[PDB]
Parts: C-alpha cells; structure tokens; sequence
C-alpha cells in the first residue's frame, strides 16, 4: 500500500533494480507513494534522514526532512502524480524530491528512511490532520518506509 522508489534520473521513469549506488555529490530521486480508494485521503513527506540502522529509534543528525520541512539546503521538489486505476477503483498518490548525497557514516551500507504521514485533502476535519505542503510547513496516522544506500 506504499511504496518508496529510487531512481538515477529527475524523469522517474526507471526505478533502480534493488540496493541504490550512490557516490558524495550525487542526486538521489526519490518517489513516495500511497495507494487508495479514499479520495480524500491525501499524505506528506513528515521526516527522512540517512542512517546506518535498518532501526530508526536510533534516529540519525543526517535529517534531510523534518515535521514536513526541508532541513538539507540541496533538496527539491517535484510535481506529485495522482494515477487511477480505473477498473479497481483507486488511485496512487505519489511525491517527489531530490537531493545530494553526502558521505559522512564510518560504512558503506545506508538506510534512507522516511515516514509518512497521512492526512485530510478536505477542510473542516477533527478525524486527521488537514494536508499541507512542504514550505508551507516551513511557514498513528504514520508510516515508516526505508530503501537501502550503497556508497562507493
């Protein structure tokens, strides 16, 4: 029901094929996705930092987004994609940033981990948070999602 997709070019055409290769100064395109019959139902991008850990209780000083907002200065983003299934019924909302990727962890093999946030696309709602957008942001209803880093 989601998914997290790394791709080697901003067209986020061609999804890496397992473990992403990554080099100090390169992009890394990320694509976060939710897949739904709620029309309503929206989510944003809550918080993303690398880690060594497969675990984030040992979260990490490498944050790259935090409570909706961009704390690393090489992120961007990029148009969302609402796509139907017509004869199932639902839809995949899916989001997308960038950013260059800093060596900094005593090893080779990383975890980017992002959590997201589901919320509500429509005003007037106690039952989840209404929805907001990412500079907008600057000024339980959470899901964890981690792809793996190779740095070389």
């Amino acid at each position: 029901t989601f998914n997290m997709e790394l791709y080697n070019t901003d067209l986020f055409l061609v999804p890496s094929p397992g473990v992403f290769s990554v080099a100090e100064n390169e992009h890394v395109y990320v694509e976060v996705s939710v897949t739904k019959a709620d029309q309503d139902l929206g989510f944003a991008i809550q918080t993303c930092f690398i880690s060594p850990y497969s675990n984030p209780d040992r979260m990490s000083d490498y944050t790259i987004i935090e409570n909706i907002c961009p704390k690393d200065d090489s992120v961007k983003f990029y148009s969302s994609k609402r796509v139907h299934f017509p004869i199932p019924h639902a839809e995949v909302d899916k989001k997308r940033f960038s950013f260059v990727f800093k060596s900094v962890f005593n090893t080779s093999l990383l975890f980017l981990h992002c959590e997201l946030t589901l919320c509500s696309r429509n005003k007037g709602s106690q039952k989840l948070p209404k929805c907001v957008t990412p500079d907008d942001a600057c000024t339980t209803f959470t899901k964890p999602l981690a792809v793996v880093l190779q740095v070389d």
